[PDB]
């Protein structure tokens, strides 16, 4: 309005004015930020998501309560490498069996410990262990692979796949199977070999990288343990580095692409710095606000608003083309757009915000600042803009390409030609979305405990191959893990979305085990718990309180709870009192547990959480059948990862819904007159469930990270739509029809065509930087800008649709 003229006209007489009161503002958040703390370091890569779900606080709450109180034979702890069944190791095998390529590999890499992570032991074997015992040479002729491979076969009598002599090579097969009955063959060698033992420090991690890379006969894959986890880390740094790196330099080529200023331009993306710096600056005052996902969306979001940004700008650059105020409202005009973005990235943050997770909370705060943060830069840009204008040069590119904007506008004109045909195009796309949802189905669920994919380093990557490899040589090192207890510490976790532990020594309401009343209540549940637990076969069948009524009845002693209790906790004679119990020792008291085995534990929760549910029906109708009701806090380990899922998919629920306040609010902020764009809106979130579809199309399981993808997508799409929304309205009262749709589908390709550009790189940029570590965030951003163009094509046919039939 005239005020917001004014602002305007504040900015263009401070043309380099405003701009300082800004760039220095960036450069002091920048500074203090830093000297205050150290926000880019991250303490570790695990989420460490609480689902907070009615079973989060129970489970936090039991982990609370349970806090409370020859030469060179190698074990697991040394760091064991094995490749099999590989290409490269294959190469490694035939060679070794000929000219014993794999046994000089190995001698490196003990070359290459001796520099670091090395009294120091030449090397575990399991290839040259067994001609090891007839002699150490590295000829490894083929005599002795047979001579091996027979007592390899004559061990199966005590392992089915002399002999017995060989014991110590007994345990080497051990550790490296199928290489006995098929052979040490290309066909899984399984190296499984120790160049360091006890070695999980992080120098000899980065070591392991280099050496797993066959820098130093190829092997393929490698481990380590507890150096794994440094090397994750290391992942997340360079890896996302890298990635981040390639973003600035994409968004800034394509800002010289389309505005053609190599300054200001570049100011927008310091800007996009400065934004980060902004939000980190707020945040650290109200939270640690810390995840490494948080920095990775942090990155793509400030490389799409910022992009959109830039955008806005340019068109108004090519409307300019008195002539600051004309500017001037060409600023307005773009600032509705930059608001509508704020909007939509605002909203996505309230979405990852409802769903309390350790991860997606940070993510919601990142961009939530990042977001008003773009709104300033929205102004800065248009200062940046206006400096741009004040000054060409140091005191040239055409930038022109013939009838590339006149193409752009004949397709659209194309497109909107056949209004009805693409109309039903984008409708049949939607009921496909709609329908993938459904069949194969929108649910989906982790293949593991920490992550069904928990490596996104090549190294790591090269060490899950591993694991699974390992899996084949050696077994899991799955059964049932239910465990009911006395109660619950603290229902309310740490405060307000912030990852902390609300309490460390559990608490639990005042109740008593009335002689009466309490033993009876155990007994029930006891019996109850037999018919859901014990299911005719044994494991932990004994329940820690009718075992000890039991014990009291055969010993006959020597207010029954209470000094029964006492007496047990004093003898405790079987099975040291069930391991642990009685928890509540601050003060004589008596408190109780009870591990059981109910059903069997499956990686997937389809049925997991099926089972989680079902047992979470029978102790709430038991608990509601108990006369002094006393809470306690039933709780499974298994139960938690069932619980992350179902947070994920609470999350993914109300973040969808957060989508709809986020239409909802577009629409307020842009719909006062006859109508609404809560069609286009609509329109516009169908296509991003077609996105999430596509993903599954990717075969992207449902994880945190697919979850938190799924929520920037919607604001990516959003963003998108929100240009055809804001021309659509102005656009209706000019010509109200196909020809006012042609005119600002006009106007909106050249912001469609931009915006695309723009996620396109951003999601190559990032998808290729980092195999997997990322690369599901790219290629989820990718997934988005697709939907994101076919719903622009379709975009305008939604206006068809909102004519007058």
């Amino acid at each position: 309005k005239t005020v917001m003229q004014r602002y305007a006209h504040f900015l263009a007489h401070h043309p380099f004015l405003i701009l300082t009161l800004t760039f220095c503002a960036n450069i002091v958040l920048l500074l203090v930020i830093v000297c205050t703390d150290s926000l880019p370091a991250f303490d570790d890569p695990q989420a460490g998501f609480e689902p907070r779900g009615s079973l989060i606080n129970q489970r936090a709450q039991a982990w609370r309560n349970f806090l409370e109180r020859f030469f060179c034979s190698r074990p697991l702890l040394g760091h064991a490498k094995l490749i099999l069944r590989r290409k490269d190791a294959g190469n490694l095998l035939n060679l070794e069996g000929i000219r014993e390529l794999c046994q000089l590999d190995a001698d490196i890499r003990r070359l290459d410990e001796f520099q670091s992570c090395s009294g120091r032991l030449c090397r575990t074997w399991n290839l040259p262990n067994y001609v090891a015992v007839l002699a150490g040479k590295t000829s490894c002729h083929q005599l002795e692979e047979h001579d091996i491979r027979n007592v390899l076969n004559l061990t199966a009598t005590c392992l089915p796949f002399i002999k017995d002599s060989s014991i110590y090579h007994l345990l080497y097969f051990i550790s490296d199977k199928e290489s006995r009955e098929t052979g040490y063959s290309s066909m899984k060698h399984t190296l499984a070999v120790l160049p360091v033992w006890s070695s999980p420090a992080a120098l000899p991690l980065y070591r392991a990288l280099q050496w797993g890379n066959f820098t130093r006969p190829i092997q393929v894959i490698g481990m380590e343990m507890g150096l794994g986890d440094r090397l994750f880390n290391t992942a997340l740094l360079e890896d996302t580095l890298y990635v981040g790196v390639a973003a600035g330099v994409v968004v800034v080529v394509l800002w010289l692409y389309t505005g053609s200023l190599f300054v200001t331009l570049m100011n927008l993306m310091a800007i996009f710095f400065s934004l980060v710096v902004s939000y980190f600056l707020y945040v650290f005052v109200f939270r640690l606000t810390f995840f490494p996902f948080m920095n990775l969306l942090t990155c793509v979001i400030i490389v799409a608003i910022g992009a959109d940004a830039l955008v806005i700008f340019a068109r108004l650059w090519h409307l300019a083309k008195r002539f600051e105020k004309v500017v001037h409202a060409t600023f307005r005009h773009a600032a509705q757009a930059i608001l509508v973005s704020s909007l939509t990235a605002s909203a996505a943050l309230f979405s990852d915000i409802v769903n309390p997770i350790i991860a997606i909370r940070c993510f919601s705060i990142f961009a939530g600042l990042t977001v008003l943060v773009h709104l300033f830069f929205a102004v800065t840009w248009m200062p940046a803009c206006f400096v741009v204008a004040d000054k060409w040069g140091s005191s040239r590119q055409y930038c022109d390409y013939f009838r590339i904007f006149f193409e752009k506008l004949l397709p659209c004109l194309v497109i909107r030609l056949k209004w009805m045909w693409m109309a039903s195009f984008v409708l049949l796309t939607v009921g496909a979305c709609v329908v993938v949802f459904v069949f194969p189905g929108l649910q989906l669920a982790s293949g593991r405990t920490f992550s069904l994919w928990n490596s996104g380093h090549p190294s790591e990557q090269y060490r899950l191959l591993k694991d699974r490899f390992a899996f084949e040589e050696n077994r899991n090192l799955e059964k049932v893990s239910l465990h009911f207890v006395w109660g619950v510490l603290a229902l309310n976790q740490a405060a307000l979305l912030d990852p902390t532990d609300t309490g460390i020594t559990t608490m639990d309401g005042r109740f008593n085990m009335s002689d009466p009343l309490s033993q009876i209540w155990m007994l029930k549940f006891c019996a109850d718990l037999r018919q859901q637990t014990f299911f005719d076969n044994s494991t932990q069948s004994d329940n820690a309180c009718y075992f000890d009524s039991f014990m009291l009845w055969m010993e006959t002693g020597a207010a029954t709870f209470i000094r029964c209790v006492h007496t047990f906790s004093n003898s405790f004679p079987q099975a040291k009192h069930f391991g642990p119990n009685f928890n509540s020792l601050h003060q004589i008291d008596s408190f109780v547990l009870r591990l059981q085995t109910s059903q069997l534990f499956s990686h997937s929760y389809t049925a997991m959480q099926q089972l989680h549910q079902h047992v979470d029906q029978w102790f709430t109708a038991a608990l509601r059948t108990a006369p002094p009701s006393l809470q306690g806090a039933w709780f499974t380990g298994d139960f938690a990862f069932f619980d992350l899922q179902q947070s994920l998919i609470s999350g993914t629920a109300l973040s969808l819904i957060v989508s709809l306040f986020v239409a909802f609010l577009v629409l307020f902020f842009t719909t006062l007159n006859v109508g609404v764009s809560l069609i286009a809106i609509t329109v516009i979130a169908g296509i991003m469930l077609a996105t999430t579809a596509a993903l599954v199309l990717m075969e992207w399981q449902l994880s945190v990270f697919e979850s938190t993808i799924i929520g920037l997508a919607i604001g990516l799409s959003v963003d998108f739509t929100l240009h055809y929304a804001v021309s659509y309205c102005c656009a209706e009262s000019y010509e109200e029809r196909e020809l006012k749709t042609n005119i600002v589908i006009s106007e909106m390709a050249s912001c469609v065509t931009m915006s695309a550009v723009t996620t396109f790189l951003a999601g190559a940029l990032m998808i290729p930087s980092d195999i997997l570590f990322y690369r599901q965030l790219g290629l989820f951003i990718i997934t988005v800008t697709a939907i994101s163009l076919l719903y622009a094509t379709i975009f305008l046919p939604a206006c068809l649709a909102v004519l007058g039939p």
